[PDB]
């Protein structure tokens, strides 16, 4: 189709009057007191929210330019967000300042490529000076606190996720699921979480996870380096008679077994899902007995002599809910005895007692701690299925805030630790008097987060950014109560992983738009 | 339909404005560090891409002229890309330089057919010149710069290609499938390849790889020259039967033979693809020998006394797949059994013990090429199928950069042997001033790849060709890590061939255009 | 439908912008070295060509005065390659000039009959004076290069028809096939013509060709006038229940036998195509037993005493075709047993040594000739099937072309023998003085085909007209070689019914549309 072509600032101002709209609609919803924004329904009475988010998935400009460049900023905000979990405004507030700051420079016939070396090496030295100012993000207090601001302020649910994990661990998983009455239930089910996941997306039928997903499937274990699909087509016949999902647990699949293992499943014969074997040597065996064990399995390994060929629904193994991440497999609700799977426990027990190394010590930690953990399985109740879906989002979305912390660390909210950064990089310089430039664009759009929260909650931006330059390390300013001091202790937590991912991935956005040069799009008919 | 009919310069400029804007968008990607396009799309995130093929792909102009101008440039610079394999966007400004000048020179009042021959002489002198700089690319190491730059910057790939030839050979052929995990795989298979193809295009039933490509096929192996389908229907008939394509090597297939399987292919009867038998005389039966080894098939020659009316299944060869080229046909697994392929390895062997004729003595290594080093496959692994596609057709992308390298030779590549022929052939003249100027309009135009090459990543185009002049032969500019040096020296290999086939392309197509008078177009309604 | 109705120079200047229009795009590639010109298509890569005959195809006007205008100008000029089999270029610029020049002389006032009488008898004259200087294109040399020049220079396809008219004769005929392979082949098969052919073009199931061609067909053989469709209906069942095509050759068919054929033909029961019986007397009686044995058919003559109701398949001759021209039939690849027709050659060479007279004496020549020589069969090889019709119209063409050489001969190509008679025929007059002035134009337009040539060569046409000029007879200028000598010598040969009917349908067109005074079209909405 005929094409409209830009080139240069042409299509930079473009980009830009679309982006600082859209920010312009977005900032004021940042901070724990946004500005209400009335998004019109299409019949009755529209709906009345104050999250960047809801406005943000909301907007379309008839502008394409204006309306692409929205759709990049949008993109990128989601970038973060996956590597963030929330800041989601803050990250919308980031891009605009920078976006906006780098399509000015550029405009200035100033050099592009340098605007984007001074961003990118600024923002790698704020990563490192946030980890060196990130605390980790550990105690049941600080989940409970990340939890709580992710899900915009929402304490019960990051303690509830402290809860799980104490009564669970990292060696299992926590899953969120429907709720049956109208309140939350949490159970410590027999499962288990390794650290190996699909050796094929192909296996994906969940693409949006990232992971299989299977539910009462079979599980067939095997601790064997696999190459043909002959001796695996009786297996896959016993299962796709049963009509249940595959899980395959091997050593190795390799050649044609992988090959038709991939045309059976595009050919919607079987749903398979194939692994690695957790570990390596004799831990990997006795991790497949394991597994053998709570899902009512059996292992599938060459020092036993017995072949593949000869492996039925009962050997294979039978769960209720299997999650197969990239390199990362969950199972939930083993179908499994469960007397049988303490039996196992105790069985790698006296293996604790038997052994000694330090190696040992903390792989057999996993392992019991896989087995008898299991899966936190969470019943988010609620009233409204609307209401339903409403808080398990803000389940999920605080449990990946949690991970991010506990991986990453919190410093403290609101946009202090920021102004404090500000106090600290100012000296920071590139090699060229651009990226010198480029820094300093981002020192001052870097302020801008705490300034538009206290904006959005009716106060002075400036003012309370001088305040806290006037402090230093945790002293900020909470917006909500509008007060001076500590931000470890009221509580407002923002994990290091969450703006790091923001400002990472508003330097890339920016510097990327700050290299281009020419577009092309439809043209407006 | 009524028609738009321009004459002259009325026609000239409506191409030559949409050739300069092509170009304006394209040659911003020229070089390691081309500039940021953000192609866009029917829907959610438009495509930032750097490279000149993808931009060239999205490509369409509402004026009819422009866009149809556009259109020749674009299809010229992918016959240069058919016969070079890279330099897409350096053909794409060349193309642009060279179609703008000898348009305005046309303008002038000045004589095109003079500028023609200027052009076209000039271009040979080049081609002779770079010919005589064409260092040979046969080492494993140039041969993995060349997949190197070709693929943009991917050393593993030319380096797996240097290996996959090392294996297997010249006589044998390197195939790209898909992979099974996410990691490639090569296999030394036993296949072979001849240099005789299908002896009419009507066979081809994959019209895209000018070769007829047949899966699991039926391989007739005929040493003697056909003439009748009435020998033939019975071995139609059996291949029919079983629903294998078919393959004919046969010493000849003339007159009725012919006619008949042409009819029974076009009413799809059987997928039949005949080819030449290789060689001539003794050496093709035995060739047709070691076919019918490799294949599990058997050689029909007069010489047993058989006759082709009593040819089954098991009598025609069985390979997994075979690849018709215009003269030269591949088998890639052949069914027949390998054990027996190696007995008929010995048995080329003592034949080689046997001869001391050097002509026997390439004969027999070829021929032993051909059976034991088979066939190179490559299955690449990648974990999305877009990468999947994306990984592959760098592959395919090297692979044939890498053939016209080892066929031409690699020159030192940034455009540094460019400058360098230009303080060469600055004395170039025509048999008329016209072709003098357009001999000196070459000259300019063809400092420009550098040229742009430099502006894309940022820096100064006229001052590094100064620069390099200043220097001789391979002293140049990377302008990845813009130093100066000897370009061969950092792996910046630019074929002989791709230079060579996109400076001629852009000599045809500006002559040819130098050339035009007039044209017709459909009317803008 | 309400109509537009012009009325004298309102349509005529209507005609002469679109004539003009027309030649202007189309002069442009007259010569060996015709000016570019890129016919844009629909979609994809438009069309580059160089000859006149393919952007003719690809003309429309949206005014529709000019575009009926430039139909009846293609339709003249159809009329003159019909009639020429080349110069369509030629006839383009010698219809524009003629026609410009004509228009011009109405316009001043000035009797249209007298212009048309002038241009007329100055054709004749000129046409007189051509076939004067027709020197006969019968030696293989020249019909090489007639065969040349008609494919705008194809010397093997002239070589080829040269050497298959040698082998086969004019008697016989020349067919064009398709080929097998890649490489044309010329089989010297058993056939026949003769010079008679269908007696209604009702029979004709190809009207493209203006004969009745059947492929594999049932060949009654008559000797008898016939009268009714009586004693052809059982022959008519038994040709209908084998479903071939039907082909009569008998002495007379009348009344109700032929009124009821075209009955049961164009109800579709049988493919019936009569024919005369070629000659008169016995000698008709001889041929039909000729054909009876090359067909394998026998003849149904009064003189043995055999009725025509059991006339049956076996009886009526098979051959593989036959083509019935307008007065000529002529019998491809009879089925007939090759050895009687040996037999049956033999008998007619006894039959020579058995008579004298000179009349008999070419009447067997003839025969031997028809029986023997049979026809010539051309399967043309090519690759793709777009080069193979390609291929198959330039052997058609060329054909027509020495065809039309044979029976009229070769005046010196290039345009020099036009500059020659202008020479000569500069003292040409007319009855009135409007005649003596269209005689002018006829001269002066006679020089402009030349002229283009040289022009779209690039180089000057007054100035090589002029030089011409100072030579005589074949003395002119090669405009590809663009050198002034023989051009029977080197090769360019223009026939003598060629330019013969470009001229004259020139003059055809030119006198009937200045005598023009109103037309009427459709209104333009
Ligand atoms: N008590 C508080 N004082 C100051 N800032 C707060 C307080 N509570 C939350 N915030 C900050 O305000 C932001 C709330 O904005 P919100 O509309 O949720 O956008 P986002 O979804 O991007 O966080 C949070 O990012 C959080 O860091
Ligand atoms: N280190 C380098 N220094 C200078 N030039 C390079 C370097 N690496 C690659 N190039 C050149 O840059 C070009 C990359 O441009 P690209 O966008 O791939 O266009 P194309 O597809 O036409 O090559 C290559 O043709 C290559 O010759
Ligand atoms: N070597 C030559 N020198 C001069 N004239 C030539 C030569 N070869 C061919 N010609 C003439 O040029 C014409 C080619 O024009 P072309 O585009 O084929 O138009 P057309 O199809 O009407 O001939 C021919 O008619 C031929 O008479
Ligand atoms: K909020
Ligand atoms: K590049
Ligand atoms: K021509
Ligand atoms: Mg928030
Ligand atoms: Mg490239
Ligand atoms: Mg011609």
């Amino acid at each position: 189709a005929a094409k409209d072509v830009k080139f240069g600032n042409d299509a930079r101002v473009k980009m830009l009057r679309g982006v600082n709209v859209l920010a312009d609609a977005v900032k004021v919803t940042l901070g724990p007191k946004g500005r209400n924004v009335v998004l019109d329904k299409s019949f009755g009475a529209p709906t009345i929210t104050k999250d960047g988010v809801s406005v943000a998935r909301e907007i379309e400009l008839e502008d394409k330019f204006e309306n692409m460049g929205a759709q990049m900023v949008k993109e990128v905000a989601s970038k973060a967000n996956d590597a963030a979990g929330d800041g989601t405004t803050t990250a919308t507030v980031l891009a605009q300042a920078i976006i906006t700051e780098g399509l000015k420079a550029v405009a200035a016939g100033m050099n592009p490529m340098d605007l984007k070396r001074g961003i990118d090496k600024a923002v790698t030295a704020a990563v490192e000076e946030l980890k060196a100012l990130s605390v980790p993000c550990s105690d049941s207090k600080a989940i409970a606190q990340v939890g709580t601001i992710s899900a915009n302020s929402d304490e019960t649910v990051g303690k509830l996720i402290a809860e799980a994990m104490d009564k669970v661990g990292k060696e299992g998983v926590i899953t969120v699921e429907d709720g049956t009455g109208l309140q939350d239930e949490l159970d410590v089910v027999e499962g288990m979480q390794f650290d190996r996941g699909y050796l094929s997306p192909y296996f994906i039928n969940k693409p949006e996870t990232g992971a299989v997903e299977l539910e009462s499937p079979f599980i067939l274990l095997a601790d064997k380096k696999i190459s043909n699909i002959r001796e695996m087509l009786p297996v896959l016949e016993a299962v796709a008679k049963a009509g249940k999902p595959l899980l395959i647990i091997a050593e190795d699949v390799e050649g044609e077994a992988l090959a038709t293992l991939v045309v059976n499943t595009m050919r919607g014969i079987v749903k398979v899902a194939a692994v690695k074997a957790p570990g390596f040597g004799d831990r990997r065996k006795a991790m497949l007995q394991d597994i053998a064990t709570l899902t009512g399995g059996t292992v599938i390994s060459e020092e036993i002599g017995m072949e593949l060929e000869k492996a039925t629904l009962e050997d294979l193994g039978q769960a209720k809910r299997v999650v197969i991440n990239k390199d990362t497999t969950t199972i939930i609700d083993g179908v499994g005895e469960e007397a049988a799977i303490q039996g196992r426990v105790a069985q790698i027990r006296q293996q604790i007692e038997e052994a000694t190394s330090d190696y040992d010590r903390e792989k057999l930690q996993e392992r019991v701690a896989k087995l008898a953990g299991g899966v936190a399985v969470i019943k988010v109740g609620a009233a409204t299925e609307v209401e339903m879906k409403e808080k398990k989002a803000r389940v999920e979305d605080a449990l990946h805030a949690t991970r991010a912390a506990v991986e990453e660390g919190v410093v403290a909210g609101g946009g202090v630790a920021l102004i404090r950064v500000a106090s600290k990089l100012a000296d920071l310089r590139g090699q060229n008097e651009d990226q010198n430039v480029g820094i300093k664009v981002a020192l001052r759009a870097m302020e801008a987060p705490l300034r538009q929260i206290v904006l959005n909650c009716g106060e002075e931006p400036s003012v309370v950014a001088n305040t806290v330059k006037g402090g230093d390390g945790n002293y900020g300013y909470n917006a909500a109560t509008e007060e001076y001091g500590n931000m470890i202790d009221m509580g407002i937590l923002d994990p290091t992983k969450v703006t790091r991912s923001a400002l990472q991935y508003a330097a890339s956005v920016a510097g990327l738009m700050i290299t281009t040069e020419c577009m092309v799009t439809d043209l407006p008919k």
